[PDB]
């Protein structure tokens, strides 16, 4: 059952180890396409002949095209920022995509079908429908749907469009046919569960188009529809979506995050109750699976339980899960029949399917619990071009109930149901090929997501007790938290130095040493990324951490931030002990050397 | 240097993959260059012992099985490839070879153009593409970028208009002296340039001003009506829905018998709203309409705006040139300067844009394109008439300062979408650098398309058929503004419009493929209905000219139209078209015989 699937065979390789394989398969596919143009329908005629191809103007034009491509080729290689290789690159980026996804794009692009125009793309249109079904099955939706989006931010925007329109439907039904919602107060109309709204819409029958005309689509009083509650670290990104969708940026309300950088569910409830008390509705809540700088996974199960509790008090909220980064990781929890694996059996199933090379606990109970609850969310974002290992650009959205698409649809198949317009069939081919090489369960993506998580854990373990002596100073590595997923963060700190401004200065100077300045010829032996956790975006979420290092709350406010060394361990190659242990002493040496340069330059 | 003998035949794989080996040779060179770049003392994580292990070989075989399934679907669940001379429908899938090759190569890096660090070369390429767009459109101080598609480019244009309309009031809220003495009506009719100048004068206050703009969600419907040609009414309802003004704020403007926006109607509509003190959020003019290839009189709209400004009325102008945008290259000389009308045929002959020295471009089309530089924003799609592979749309803005009105905190800060592939920028860049956006490059390609359309149009206006005792005529719709050509077949003297609609639908079914078709057809067409809700009475003059009554028009509610968008480059040559002409005629005869059988 794909038991001994070997991930090394599914990538070009950091050193182009499988380059010839890629080239061979690429040429086979291109040959298939060229043969199809030539022979699929004999006649023709050929519009271009040898007499044309051997003319001087033709040959000149080929030379001109070569000059353009050679220029393009040179610019990309000259400006490029040396290829990241496993063991040396421990930063936030990844440029290693699945070979079948690459090949499928290359091949399908030759037909250049547009997936909104079926006639140009019958094959890739069907592939995108299957991808939608595969997303729905991955998320445990029994009657859901999904599609590929131009990118992940547009997928989130589409989720908000869904929430906005759905929230407005009971009022739209009241205006078109009061009998549909007779005996319900306006507050009750604004707190109707989504499935009930959808049932009512379907029940409007002949009147559905008229109801849609009176919904948020009409633009009437969008701020009546309530507040959009998001983790504080996502507040800025959601302001843009709220701005675009017309509810306005003040309708986005930040919810504090905790010391795990997950949404604080006690705070979530307090905020909801505050608005409910003044009869301000909640348009929706966003839970994050795989935060941008910490890989944190919000307690989706706790949010769902909270909603169930509040419904007894007449409060409902739409739930959107942003699993842009963490979506494919749900494949860890589905067996070969796509059934959700009970927690007590997870390590057993993972060993049987060689998901992890060592039998240990990698997935936290609270992470498992969050993933289990995804099937309760109205919508979920999941991006193939993040942890799906599909080339940019490919985002994704999944909806709980296929009927939801009727709330945003425009008529006169696929094009009627989406926010965007024209879209490449090649993208659908690319995602489809990835999904069919690696099924969305433990037999396929479970292994790939597993390899990444295992690499993260090895790196975390390596950092945990790391100590250095530089110019007579003891310097310690302090990992931020044990990873919920595959992102690992840490700070370097001079022992006994309790000046937080100085620690930030250290980690900033360290990052600059362990990174490239453009025009860089030499590849380094250790590259990292970085970010700041600043009060305006993080609140006091990092306070317990900085206090654990010996800093005071007074010190925390004086600095107003903490600088963090960042890794997103997306490479699949660091799961093997042999592979990581080879690099461990070399990383240690690189860090020692970088720290020396830092201290030397003062 | 001037690319005088640039040969379009060398720039495509070809309908029969005539240039297939060239594509492969160039592709392999590029792939080799990337692979060698990755290879530039560490051990390899994928060793030779790994690659020769049984599990590795088994996995490779698994991958090959998947790609074989992919291949079967795409090859066999397909509509046959378009064959020039036989295919006269509304679509095109052929792409410029350098655009394909550039994408193939760049995507190997998997750069993301919102993260410059991830993609410095392709980020520069997208900036250059934006500048190239601005130059094509005559915008001395403008900018642009690639968008996922044209519908999103239109949405972004509306986002701009919406935010910009709201800025005068926003400025009043933050600093009344910026707009002292200005009534609310004056605030709602400030020309965009004045708004941008004031916003620049606001200096560091810009961020607080933006908080009080339409970004706040407040007073969206106060911003006024969005006026679009009737044939775009439905598509703009979706954009207005998304952006929060609401579909109720979209107002259809009647189109004329040339399927161009009626500018007298536009003026009547604007004056009526302005007399009520309802502002106009904006007007959309279309260059290259969806089913007729019509070009609105952008120049007439610009002149109307100037007239109305004297009376305290302003409107934002967005030009939707998704289809017709690259055709502006017909009007730019080798130094990208607009060609005087009297010199157009001379310059076109000097540069082999057209195969004959005669008139091809209507004066009113020339005039419309010349006025583009007065529009606040313009949509243009590389994946339509730029021959770049999907997905690649585009937007151009008149004044770079406009991007400050929609920005969030380079490139990612200034756009509606998020992540965008560096490969997409490479693909557009390679097309633009192979074919400059003037008569030396795209002029030739857009010209070849227009000329094919003209030959087809001339051929259609002399066609009669004797079939099953009946006499059938072809009636072309209108002379093309661009490269779209439409017609109807009709039984002579038959005044039943429902019957004519029946005939044209049945003809289309004979002259089209289905998924899985294998028998080659000598003639393929597309079709659409011009129905009253989208067209109003614009086709009434046409149907009356054929003998149908106005009563008959209302009875049927629509007219069925046989559709062609001549995007092939090969029908510009007389020798080529004249070969297929007798064949098309015989195919129409045969298809009609089947219809009437
Ligand atoms: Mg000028």
């Amino acid at each position: 059952s794909l038991k001994d699937l070997d991930l090394n065979a599914l990538f070009i390789g950091d050193k182009a180890e499988n380059g010839q394989l890629y080239k061979d398969l690429l040429n086979k596919l291109v040959d298939e396409h060229l043969g199809w143009r030539k022979n699929y329908i004999p006649s023709d005629p050929n519009m271009i002949g040898p007499e044309d191809q051997n003319s001087p103007a033709f040959k000149k034009t080929v030379g001109h095209m070569k000059t353009v491509l050679d220029q393009l080729s040179e610019r990309i290689r000259t400006e490029s920022v040396p290829w990241h290789s496993a063991g040396r690159y421990w930063g936030h980026m990844n440029s290693e995509t699945l070979m079948p996804a690459l090949l499928a794009y290359n091949y399908a692009m030759l037909w250049n079908g547009n997936n909104v125009a079926y006639e140009s793309s019958p094959a890739t249109s069907q592939m995108e429908e299957e991808v939608g079904q595969e997303f729905a099955r991955l998320m445990g939706y029994d009657y859901g749907w999904g599609h590929i989006v131009a990118d992940g931010s547009l997928a989130n925007l589409e989720g908000l469009w869904y929430a906005r329109n759905i929230k407005s439907l009971p009022f739209a039904m009241k205006e078109v046919n009061p009998e549909l919602v007779a005996g319900k107060s306006d507050w009750e109309l604004l707190n109707m569960p989504t499935k009930e709204i959808m049932d009512l819409l379907e029940n409007a029958g002949s009147q559905i188009d008229e109801v849609k005309k009176r919904s948020a689509r009409s633009g009437k009083n969008l701020q009546r529809l309530g507040k959009w509650l998001v983790p504080q670290t996502k507040h800025y990104s959601w302001m843009k979506a709220a701005d675009i969708i017309g509810i306005g940026l003040d309708q986005v309300v930040p919810v504090p995050i905790d010391s795990n950088y997950r949404m604080d569910i006690q705070a979530l409830e307090s905020i909801i109750r505050k608005y409910a008390a003044e009869k301000t509705p909640i348009l929706g809540v966003v839970g994050v699976a795989g935060s941008t700088e910490e890989g944190a996974v919000d307690g989706i199960d706790k949010i769902v339980a909270l909603r169930q509790k509040l419904q007894k008090e007449g409060i409902y909220f739409y739930l959107h899960v942003d699993a842009a980064y963490g979506g494919y990781a749900r494949a860890l929890f589905l067996d070969e029949d796509d059934q959700f694996i009970p927690y007590k059996n997870l390590q057993k199933v993972h060993a049987e399917n060689h998901v992890f090379t060592e039998d240990k606990e990698y997935i936290k109970p609270e992470v498992y619990a969050a993933y289990k609850a995804f099937d309760q969310a109205e919508s979920i974002t999941i991006d193939p071009h993040k942890m799906g290992y599909v080339p940019y650009s490919a985002g994704g959205i999944v909806i709980q109930d296929i009927r939801m698409r009727d709330t945003i649809s425009y008529f006169a198949l696929l094009g009627a149901y989406i926010l965007e317009g024209s879209k490449a069939g090649a993208t659908a081919a690319s995602v489809w090929a990835a999904h069919h090489t690696l099924p969305l369960n433990v037999t396929g993506y479970g292994k790939l997501e597993g390899a990444s998580i295992e690499g993260a854990h090895r790196y975390y373990d390596f950092l945990k007790n790391l100590k250095f002596e530089v110019a007579g100073k003891r310097i310690s590595v302090h990992p931020l938290i044990s990873p919920d997923f595959n992102m690992v963060d840490y700070v370097l700190k001079e022992d006994g130095n309790d000046d937080l401004i100085e620690m930030n200065r250290l980690n900033h100077a360290f990052y600059e040493q362990a990174s490239y300045v453009k025009g860089s010829l030499y590849g380094k032996e250790y590259i990292v990324s970085h970010t700041d956790f600043a009060i305006p975006d993080y609140g006091d979420s990092p306070l317990a951490f900085v206090e654990s290092l010996g800093f005071s709350e007074v010190e925390w406010r004086h600095a107003g931030k903490v600088t963090i060394i960042r890794a997103s361990v997306m490479t699949p190659y660091m799961n093997q002990r042999e592979n990581f242990d080879y690099f461990a002493p070399r990383i240690k040496k690189a860090i020692q050397a970088d720290l020396e340069k830092v201290y030397a330059s003062v």
